[PDB]
């Protein structure tokens, strides 16, 4: 598909039994999801942006479905105000910027 | 051009005869540049990111050439970690997400 940028590029993603709306975000190195109690091992991390840093939990090899495309990779979980699909997954679903 | 996402989508911009590197950031509503001098009136504004809110200076109708494409729009100046091109100017240069 082609997604214009008049509005926020929000799309439906699925992670287990949760469907969520998430930004397709070319500015995000990593994928950051709102607080959720995912199973398995994780490692603490701090990530920075406008305003400063937040503390997140890094989960590896988590399958995520983004607009029906399959991805699997690292997901950071913490008190972000918006679900963010970062470049680590955007590349996997074939996402480019075009102008 | 078509820009893939295995690397950060950094591009050269021209603003006030100065060249700068900026990130094409679909997750950003606004264009936000690191501290710099720009001519004219500005308005104080506050914006929010992943780590909270910051104070910026809002400049309107500022020309920027992004990777050869002309925009004229709102540019916020403040303590962003990195120069970012947001949706307000991404739309002006005809940028879309594709997969
Ligand atoms: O900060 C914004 N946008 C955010 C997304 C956003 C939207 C709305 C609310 C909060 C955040 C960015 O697109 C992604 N961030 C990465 C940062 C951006 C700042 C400087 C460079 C790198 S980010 O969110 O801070 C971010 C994301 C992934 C990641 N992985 C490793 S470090 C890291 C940082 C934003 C949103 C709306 C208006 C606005 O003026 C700015």
């Amino acid at each position: 598909p082609q997604i214009t940028l008049w509005k926020r590029p929000l799309v439906t993603i699925r992670i287990g039994g949760q469907l969520k709306e998430a930004l397709l975000d070319t500015g995000a190195d990593d994928t950051v999801l709102e607080e959720m109690n995912l199973p398995g091992k994780w490692k603490p991390k701090m990530i920075g942006g406008i305003g400063g840093f937040i503390k997140v939990r890094q989960y590896d090899q988590i399958p995520i479905e983004i607009c029906g495309h399959k991805a699997i990779g690292t997901v950071l979980v913490g008190p972000t105000p918006v679900n963010i699909i970062g470049r680590n997954l955007l590349t996997q679903i074939g996402c480019t910027l075009n102008f």
